[PDB]
C-alpha cells in the first residue's frame, strides 16, 4: 500500500485547506497551487492543465503525462459536479482553489509517479452569496 | 454568506484526515459523529452512516425530514468516492472508509437554519491486498 | 404533430393517478410491483404487457421497444443512478403501459408509453416520498 | 406518512395535466404554473426559479429555499432528460409547462414544508412536430 | 438471434475500419451510408449523421418514426466515444470521426422488421495539434 | 500524433471482429491477448479480462500501476457496451462478450511509452439469451 504519513490525497487536501508548499517540496512532491472561477468546466480543465505544466508538475511535451492529468481532473470534477459535469449550462458556477501533487505514494519504487488533483471552494448561483461548499479529489498513475 | 470561521465542509474534512478532537467542535455549536465502514456494497456505507448519525443524535431517530437530507447528503458524497458509477463490488472494487457527519449553521445569517455535511475518506481498489488509491467525498444539504 | 386529444403520455399518467381508452385506439395495461430490485420492476412490466396484448410475446422488436421505454421511465424514478436496494432505497409502484398512435400522421404508427407511479424511500413505510417517470418509444 | 388526500406529487401532476381554478391555494399549498420553451437547460431552471420567486412560492431572500427548489428542479429534469441533462447541446428542444407546489404532505406537522417540481410537455428536434412527450417530477424537503 | 455474415453491428464497424464493400452490402439488402465529421460540439455530430442519413435514403426524410430511431442509435454510439459525460468542447475536447449508418434485418425471423446501426470511429483529445488517442462507438436501434 | 498503420484501437478491433493473426501482431511490438466471457455481472467481465491479461504477458502481475491502467481502460470500454448505466443483471440484461487487449506504443516518439486498449465485442440482451442485439466498447489508457 501507501505510506502512513505520505498519502498523496490526504496531503493535497490538508494543504488546500490550510493557507505548506515548502515542507512538501523537500520530499519528492512536485506541488502546484491554483484558483479558478468559471461557469464553464472546459475553463476549469484548461486552468489546471496550464498551472500544471507552468509549475514543475507535468512535462509540457507529449500526450502521456497530459492524458494522466485530464482523467485525474474529470475524476475530481465528480465530487464537485455530483452527477452531471455541468456548471453554467445548469445555471451554477464555481469558486475553486485547486491543489495538485505528483510523487510516489507507495512503498516500492516500481510504482512510479502518481498524480493527485484536489479541488475546494464553493458552488452556487451566478449571484455571489448564493452558494455552499464543493469538493473533488482525483487520483491517477502518471 | 459562508462565514470563514465556520466552513462546514472544511471543518468536517479536517476532522476526518487528522489522526489526533471532536470535543472542540461540539463547543462551537456543532453536532458531530464519526465512524468506519469497509465494504463492497455502497448500501452498507449508506446504512452505517444513517445508523451512526441517529444513535449519536446528529439527526432524529424518528420522522423523515432529517433522514431525507442525510440520505441526499450521503448520496452526494458517494459521488466523490465513486466518480461516475456509484458501484463497488458489482464493478469489482471495494472501499475502506472513515466518515464524518457535521451539523450546524455555516452561513452569517442565522435565519439560514442548519445544514448537514457528510465526508468520506479512505481507499478504493481491487479486492486483492493493497491494490488501491485514496478516495474522498463530501456532500452538503440543508437540514 | 401530436394530436392534442390523444397524447399517449398524458393519458397513461392520468390513468395512474385515478382510482375506456380501449374503445379508442389504445392498447392498455396496468400493474403493481414493489421492489428493492430494478430488474424486477423491469420484469414485472414486461410480463404484464405480454400476458395482455400490449406487446407481442414473440421476437425482439417489440420487446426491445418496451425495454428502452421502461429504462427511460426508470430515469424519472431513480434521478441519477438507476439503483434501488443497491443504494438502500426501495419502491412501491403502479405502472401503466399504453400503445397506439398519438400523431395526426397515421403514418407514424404505434408508439409506446411506460408510466411509473408510487413511492421511493427507505424499507420503512412513511420514510419515503413520491416518485414518477414516463418513457416514450416507437414500436 | 403520505396521506392519500394530500399527495403533493400527485396533486402537482394532476393540476399541470388539466385545463385555472385554484383551490389548492384553499388548503395550505403555495403554487405556480408556467410555460417555457428552450434549447437551454439553464433557461428552464431559471424560468422555474423566477416563476416561484415572482409569486410567493419560495422566498427571494436567502439560500435555503433557493437550494431546495434548485435540487427539486434538477431531479425533475432527470425525468425529462433521461441520462444526459443536455438539450440543444445534444440537438434537442423542449416545450414545457410546469407547476411547483409547496406544503406539508405528511400527517405529522413536524415534517415541515416540502416542494415538488413537475414538468410536462414535449421534447423533440428543433422543428416542431418531430417530438414526443416528456415528464419530470422532483420532490425535496424545504 | 443474429446470423454470422449479417451481424449488422460488426459489418458496420468493419466497414469503417478498412480504408479500402459498400456495394457488396447493398446487393445483400443493406441500406447504408458513410460519412466523416469533425467537431467540438456533440450536436454537430448528430446533425451530420441525421442529414447524411436522410439525403442518402437510409431513413425517411418525412415523419418522426425513423428520425426517432436514428436519434437514439446515435445517442447510444456517442456513449462509447464520450465514456461518461456526453460533452466534447464543453469539457475541453474535440473529435475526428468517420461514421457508418446501416439498415436492414439481422434476423432469420423477417417479422423483426428493419433495425439500424450507427458506428463511429476517429480520435479524441485536446483542441491542440496532436494530443489525442483513438475513440469508438456503436449504437443499435429498431427502425 | 500516431503512426497510421499501428493504430492500437483499430488493430485490436480488426483483431477482435475476425474469428495466427495474433502472431503477426506479436511479431511487431505488440503484447496481445484474446478471450471470451459471458455474464450478468460486470465484475466477472472485468475479472476475466484482468486474469487473461495477467496469465499472458500483457500486464505485470505484481503491483498496482499496471492494474490501475487495465482497470480503467476496461471501465472505459464497458461505457460503450452499457450506454449510460454500467449495469447488466441489475437492469435485467446480460452480455456474451469477446475481448481483445493490446499493449504497445502507437505514437510518434518512444518517449510516449506503452498504452493499452481494451476492446469489447458481442451481444447484450434479456436474461433469456437469443433476444439480443450487438455491443461494442473501446477503452484506451496509458500504461
Ligand atoms: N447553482 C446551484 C449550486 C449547487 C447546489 N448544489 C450543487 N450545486 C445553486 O444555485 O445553488
Ligand atoms: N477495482 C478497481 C478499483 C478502482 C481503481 N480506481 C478506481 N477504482 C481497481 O482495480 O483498483
Ligand atoms: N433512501 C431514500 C430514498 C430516496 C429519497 N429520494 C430518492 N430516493 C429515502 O430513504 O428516502
Ligand atoms: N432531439 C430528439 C429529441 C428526443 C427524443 N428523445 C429524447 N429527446 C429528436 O430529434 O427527436
Ligand atoms: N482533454 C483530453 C481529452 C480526453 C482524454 N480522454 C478522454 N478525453 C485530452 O487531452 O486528450
Ligand atoms: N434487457 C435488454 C438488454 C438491452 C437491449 N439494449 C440494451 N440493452 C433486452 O431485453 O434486450
Ligand atoms: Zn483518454
Ligand atoms: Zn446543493
Ligand atoms: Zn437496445
Ligand atoms: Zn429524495
Ligand atoms: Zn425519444
Ligand atoms: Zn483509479
Amino acid at each position: 500500500t501507501l505510506h502512513k504519513e505520505r498519502r498523496i490525497g490526504r496531503l493535497s487536501v490538508l494543504l488546500l485547506l490550510n493557507e505548506q508548499v515548502e515542507e512538501l517540496e523537500r520530499d519528492g512532491w512536485k506541488v502546484c497551487l491554483g484558483k479558478v472561477g468559471s461557469m464553464d468546466a472546459h475553463k476549469v480543465i484548461a486552468a489546471i492543465e496550464t498551472a500544471s505544466k507552468k509549475s514543475g508538475v507535468i512535462q509540457s511535451e507529449g500526450y502521456r503525462e497530459s492524458h494522466a492529468l485530464y482523467h485525474a481532473t474529470m475524476e475530481a470534477l465528480h465530487g464537485v459536479t455530483r452527477g452531471e459535469m455541468l456548471l453554467g449550462s445548469l445555471l451554477r458556477t464555481v469558486g475553486l482553489r485547486f491543489a495538485v501533487l505528483r510523487g510516489n505514494p507507495y512503498e516500492s519504487e516500481a510504482e512510479g509517479d502518481w498524480i493527485a488533483v484536489s479541488l475546494y471552494g464553493t458552488i452556487g448561483a451566478p449571484i455571489k452569496g448564493l452558494e455552499h461548499e464543493t469538493f473533488g479529489v482525483g487520483i491517477n498513475h502518471i
